[PDB]
């Protein structure tokens, strides 16, 4: 990614923010991938809630990553509110993915990414 | 829109929810349009914060409308948290658009739509 | 929606474009709803491809509607290319939803909306 | 990112695809960042078209990256069409960012990322 490079060249120009942006896109892609993999499983009926939570997590992580890419200045912003929402979403998604992690390696990877994004988003709210 | 029609045919099948979904997409489109119109104004330098807030509002309204389109059942969901975030975003965007409404009719229309979406999102959290 | 009202107040200021924008958001919401309803069906395993195509259609319709909301001027734009892609996507999604329409009323509604969006997007490329 | 790891664990389980997905998210974030930086410049009026093209590029790159994250199987997909559209979008955005690269380092970085994403998307269509 180019998050760090672009922040430094912004005319209104932060490690916690760079890490949060990176993780939001990483998590958005991973959740999209996890939902699609759950949809291909023989036992797809067992994974309905996990697919649904992945879909919401991918939507909220993209939104958060976009908002946070525009949060390099000092002006009022929705950033902290959005990051709290992303954190809560990632917490929910992680718990459900974690529950299937013994059965589906893709859900283990997704749960780990959601946990990391949750942590990153919380850290950026400081 | 087909929000009402699709909710009723959902196998896990609410006026406040239908109104919120409709308004989130209406507001997403209106904010996207408002940012683009502000970008075309002679006095674009005066509208920087308004463009930025429109961009964040369009992102959050789409996300909210998507999440709420999947919230027709009884299972745990990020819905209330997301709708509070949308409400707060629309409040911010409305205030800035409102400030330019005497000068730019497109900002008057956008402020009115943001106010309505804010109200709809708050009502759906009940 | 406020598409027509916002186009007329744009400083660079078209019926086919207003109809396309409206339909793209209508279709994005309807496909999101259809995927979520398919995920709740007893026979979810039979609907894997339909869910997947709905997810791609909702993503592409939002993108198209956003791009087209910014296409009110005369400058070079990705608009025609994006609308052709939306048309092709809606065609694919319609065919799969249509196949399940006798079994699931939500897929009948979605197929009808996808057909209309396809038509609208093609008309706006003129 | 976790693109490579998730592809390998997909029940329907490609270097060109992993590179395209990674680049689409990298480019989406970079274009979002570039538009926000152009909005903060003293000479924002000179950057209107660049901001607009960045906004469309961020929208199309996210959509492409999402679609391509679900393209790990053999079934019919919009993937090739979407990747051609992303390529064309990145080409347009690159040319405009490149034009400002002598004046704004953020536009130099964005033009380089758009060029790479364009190349990656074209390579994945093979
Ligand atoms: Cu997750
Ligand atoms: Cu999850
Ligand atoms: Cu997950
Ligand atoms: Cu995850
Ligand atoms: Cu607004
Ligand atoms: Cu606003
Ligand atoms: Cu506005
Ligand atoms: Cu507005
Ligand atoms: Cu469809
Ligand atoms: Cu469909
Ligand atoms: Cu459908
Ligand atoms: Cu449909
Ligand atoms: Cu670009
Ligand atoms: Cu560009
Ligand atoms: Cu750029
Ligand atoms: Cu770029
Ligand atoms: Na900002
Ligand atoms: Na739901
Ligand atoms: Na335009
Ligand atoms: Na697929």
């Amino acid at each position: 990614m180019h998050v760090e490079a672009m922040i430094s060249k912004h005319p209104q120009a932060d490690r916690s923010l760079v890490q949060c942006v990176e993780m939001c896109f990483d998590c958005a892609q991973t959740c999209a991938a996890c939902a699609d993999a759950c949809l291909g499983e023989d036992k797809v009926a067992d994974l309905r809630h996990c697919i649904r939570l992945n879909l919401d997590c991918a939507e909220i992580c993209v939104a958060a990553g976009s908002i946070a890419s525009r949060a390099a200045g000092t002006e009022e912003s929705i950033l902290r509110t959005m990051l709290q929402t992303c954190a809560e979403m990632c917490r929910m998604c992680e718990e459900e993915c974690r529950r299937h992690a013994g059965n589906h390696e893709h859900c283990r990877i997704c749960a780990d990414v959601c946990k990391e994004c949750e942590t990153a988003c919380r850290s950026a709210t400081g």
